[PDB]
């Protein structure tokens, strides 16, 4: 279709910054802020990112 490539990097830029209000001060990731960081969901956000 193309030009539909840029509304999907805002999609990109937009879970980029959702994902990062998980990010408990250990440098870590989980569910929550409040939860027990996960070994998987952290190793798994670098993979993506």
């Amino acid at each position: 279709g193309l030009e539909k490539r840029q509304g999907a990097l805002e999609l990109i830029k937009k879970g980029y910054t959702q994902q990062l209000a998980f990010r408990q001060p250990s440098s870590a990731f989980a569910a929550f802020v409040k939860r027990a960081p996960s070994t998987w969901l952290t190793a798994y956000v670098v993979k993506v990112f």
